[PDB]
DNA sequence: GTCGG
DNA sequence: GCTGATGCGCA
DNA sequence: CCGACGGCGCATCAGC
């Protein structure tokens, strides 16, 4: 059904293989870059020629192209496939809270499995330790019904604190998705600005609201602005539980809540772009504001944004609407 | 790994 | 304490 | 051992 699926499941497999067993981050993004160029392209890739035509493929990846087209798979992927320690590894960056180098330490030392790393509980971190109890949870994805239903929760009790606070549900929920993998909100008050702070604990008290109303159930990591954890919503009376889900919240300085929500509307490909031909253009962009990069490639002053739109028109891009950020992909009949 | 020098 | 490096996470 | 590739928050360590 989709439209060069076979090829983008090719890369994305590369992909996840060169960050996850590989510790060769560039050559993820590569990948990424590839599957990405490659599914958003309405023909049918004939040849690593007519795919070399695009932006991100080049040699080695045509020439992947070539075989999984004459094949019908690769030989590299067949291989890594049959390594159960490169298996391992993979799977158990899958949790949250383990990376590359702690999955690979793991497994060298005999945790290879679900069940293995369980009973290994006290080599991992309590970020770790969340993620495996939840993993089973974290892997489904959230209807946008339920995400309806969360955000009714959050905007209630956010208001509960003080009516000045503003949350935003952004994420894939924002760009209008039918469902997501996590809950991303974007919180702002007066009192934090890009130039002073005259609230204190502007962020845990939101936080300690939402776990006092057992919304949030666990925290991953928590600062002064990012916090990371898991919420589950109510179940009704004899109803089943509902699953635990991932939640980010991110405070941000209200002078630059556009930066802000373009950054976590994303989605990340979409922003790893957009910031890609800002530098071309001789712009930085990140989640606060947008500068102007002098001959040394040194920011400089902040320009004035009052708007999403004016971000990219500041780096010559047509306005595209939430909607159009996300990714997509093309079928066949 | 791909691109821009 | 500061800084800066690594590891992990976010879009 | 051509070097850039978006950019940053939190956690933890090392060297000063
Ligand atoms: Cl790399
Ligand atoms: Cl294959
Ligand atoms: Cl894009
Ligand atoms: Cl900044
Ligand atoms: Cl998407
Ligand atoms: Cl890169
Ligand atoms: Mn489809
Ligand atoms: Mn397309
Ligand atoms: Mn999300
Ligand atoms: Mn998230
Ligand atoms: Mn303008
Ligand atoms: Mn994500
Ligand atoms: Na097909
Ligand atoms: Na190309
Ligand atoms: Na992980
Ligand atoms: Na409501
Ligand atoms: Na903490
Ligand atoms: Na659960
Ligand atoms: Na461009
Ligand atoms: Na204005
Ligand atoms: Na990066």
């Amino acid at each position: 059904e989709t439209l060069n699926g076979g090829i983008t499941d090719m890369l994305t497999e590369l992909a996840n293989f060169e960050k996850n067993v590989s510790q060769a981050i560039h050559k993820y993004n590569a990948y990424r870059k590839a599957a990405s160029v490659i599914a958003k392209y309405p023909h049918k890739i004939k040849s690593g020629a007519e795919a070399k035509k695009l932006p991100g493929v080049g040699t080695k990846i045509a020439e992947k192209i070539d075989e999984f087209l004459a094949t019908g798979k690769l030989r590299k992927l067949e291989k890594i496939r049959q390594d159960d320690t490169s298996s391992s590894i993979n799977f158990l960056t899958r949790v949250s809270g383990i990376g590359p180098s702690a999955a690979r330490k793991f497994v060298d030392e005999g945790i290879k499995t679900l069940e293995d790393l369980r009973k290994n509980e006290d080599k991992l971190n309590h970020h770790q330790r969340i993620g495996l109890k939840y993993f089973g949870d974290f892997e489904k994805r959230i209807p946008r019904e339920e995400m309806l239903q969360m955000q009714d929760i959050v905007l209630n009790e956010v208001k509960k604190v003080d009516s000045e606070y503003i949350a935003t549900v952004c994420g894939s929920f924002r760009r209008g998705a039918e469902s997501s993998g996590d809950m991303d909100v974007l919180l702002t008050h007066p009192s934090f600005t890009s130039e002073s702070t005259k609230q204190p604990k502007l962020l845990h008290q939101v936080v300690e609201q939402l776990q006092k109303v057992h919304f949030i159930t666990d925290t991953l990591s928590k600062g002064e602005t990012k916090f990371m954890g898991v919420c589950q919503l109510p179940s009704k009376n004899d109803e089943k539980e509902y699953p635990h889900r991932r939640i980010d919240i991110r405070l941000i300085p209200k002078d630059q809540y556009y930066c802000g929500v373009l950054y976590f509307t994303g989605s990340d490909i979409f922003n790893k772009n957009m910031r890609a031909h800002a530098l071309e253009k001789g712009f930085t962009i990140n989640e606060y504001t947008i500068r102007p990069l002098g001959v040394t490639g040194v920011a400089g002053e902040p320009l004035p944004v009052d708007s999403e739109k004016d971000i990219f028109d500041y780096i010559q891009w047509k306005y595209r609407e939430p909607k159009d950020r996300s990714e997509h992909h093309h079928h066949h009949h």
